[PDB]
């Protein structure tokens, strides 16, 4: 017994959301500035409207997934009178401050609001292993959980809508850091004719052990105390110089590991040479 | 039946190697510049020698795990006459160039040689899930695999000893990048009273999906072609600005995500705004 659902925004991610809702048996209505992106969805049973307003009017449950929140206000400004009694689930990326403003704005026009963060690329939409993080009122999340569950694993962080976006940017920073370090290392072994496809399964496996380091170091970060029982900042400064040397000789730009070395040196200068790497957080605050 | 084994270097890692060998039933001999670090090992059945030479003479199988390769040459130079017929397994961190030199040097004194990289902190030594990467001759690795298996999962990368260290520095760079991005995000959510121990399980889970991004992007890196089918560099530049804004307002140093943004901007300027993030490798060569 799924409800009628509308998706506003049919980009890479918006499309995928609409396709999953469609396959889950929802009557699916869509809108996008560029109508051509709807074509494949329409062929499969989605209704395309000419304007956002008609799309909003067509369903009690409205998802937005556009570039940013300015665009959201821009495309929905003409529909504000039609929002009353609706639920608006905003899966657009933004900052905590934008998320809290958007909730106030939606409530001012009589709509229920949840702010969400999609922790997957488009192929994983629909997979219950992929996290979707939500902030907003309990009641709204509980009433709509079953529909959200179509898209992935819906995790309600709490009543503050900014929480979703807070976790999101923190998690994205983690992702960009990992991707770039991976790419740097891949360039390095690649200069020796080791293919990325050969190296990467070792990287993937290694990330399991690295995730274990995160688990170990969490209670250290909360305590502000970083015992060097496993490996020390000083030892890590010595080994990063091997990375820098190897990369420099193979034509790989070292901005990233230079910065990481500097951050370790900063922590050492602050008295953390014999502490664990988690002590590096002392020089990020 | 396990062989007699010597460990040279009883730091955080060297200790752990010796403790595992001891528990596996090996007659275990040890040496360290600072003898007091041997005490707990001696109490449990390890023999401590006064010099490295006596330690080398005591076993057919010698592991070295000291700060760096200069220290290795320094402590082993006086034992070169005792190396003949031995196997020397060097688990010291270093560069590929150092690894190849060390093999030539060990061969010149009649020893078999393997170069290794420990992909775990000390607690994981002994666990068959933890990767130990090896480079050096097939025959040597095959003859000694059973002893190496006591320490972890021994993976022979091939005949070139520099391969172990090549993968190692690349993998360490990945680890440092991940840890620092994790810590930056942890600082961020921590300003809002979300503990590291609350945030980290989300980070760990997220890393599974990120590892999947690495798998997808590997064939793109090898091809030099980066289709923007999932998510684009331009969209990622927009979302990293939400991270920068959120972090700046909460007293978190933004050197890291500023560099990551710059790297994405560099890729965009080179024509990769519509490509996947893997295109960023184009700007690291
Ligand atoms: N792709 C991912 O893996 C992923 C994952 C998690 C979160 N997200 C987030 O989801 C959101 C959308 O991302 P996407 O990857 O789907 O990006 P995308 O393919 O570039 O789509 C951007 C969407 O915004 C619309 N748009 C942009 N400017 C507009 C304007 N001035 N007026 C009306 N519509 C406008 C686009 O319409 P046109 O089609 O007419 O240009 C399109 O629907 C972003 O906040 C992104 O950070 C993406
Ligand atoms: N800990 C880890 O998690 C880990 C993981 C993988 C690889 N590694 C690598 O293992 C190696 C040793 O690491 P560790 O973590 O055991 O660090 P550590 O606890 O600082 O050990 C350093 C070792 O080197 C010796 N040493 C240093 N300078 C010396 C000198 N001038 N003469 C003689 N001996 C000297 C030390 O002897 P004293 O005790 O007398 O100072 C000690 O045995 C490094 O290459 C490191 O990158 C470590």
């Amino acid at each position: 017994h799924p409800p009628a659902v509308t998706v506003i925004g049919l980009g890479l991610m918006g499309s995928a959301l609409a396709a999953v809702l469609l396959d889950a048996g929802c009557p699916t209505t869509v809108w996008n500035r560029s109508a051509h992106k709807a074509q494949s969805l329409v062929d499969r049973g989605a209704r395309l409207t000419g304007t956002p307003r008609e799309a909003v009017e067509a369903s009690p449950f409205v998802i937005v997934c556009v570039l940013d929140y300015d665009v959201l206000y821009s495309v929905l400004a003409p529909s504000v009178d039609a929002l009353a009694g609706k639920v608006l689930v905003n899966l657009t990326s933004g900052s905590p401050e934008q998320a809290r403003e958007a909730m106030a704005w939606a409530r001012s026009h009589g709509a229920d609001y949840l702010d969400g963060a999609i922790m997957t690329t488009p192929p994983g939409v629909g997979s219950p292993e992929m996290m979707f993080l939500y902030g907003g009122p309990d009641d709204v999340f509980d009433a709509h959980r079953q529909t959200l569950a179509f898209l992935g694993d819906p995790l309600h962080l709490g009543d503050d809508p900014g929480l979703a976006s807070l976790y999101d940017v923190a998690l994205l920073g983690l992702m960009w850091s990992t991707l770039t370090g991976w790419l740097h290392g891949t360039a390095l072994v690649g200069a020796e004719k080791t293919s990325a496809t050969t190296f990467t399964p070792f990287a993937v496996r290694w990330l399991t052990a690295v995730a274990g380091f995160l688990t170990t170091y969490a209670p250290q970060v909360d305590a502000g105390r970083y015992p060097g029982d496993d490996a020390t900042v000083d030892v890590q400064i010595a080994s990063i110089d091997h990375l820098l040397h190897a990369a420099a000789s193979r034509g790989v730009d070292n901005a990233l590991p230079e910065l990481l070395k500097s951050v370790m040196e900063q922590a050492r200068a602050a008295g953390h040479g014999s502490d664990s790497y988690a002590s590096v957080i002392e020089v990020l605050r």
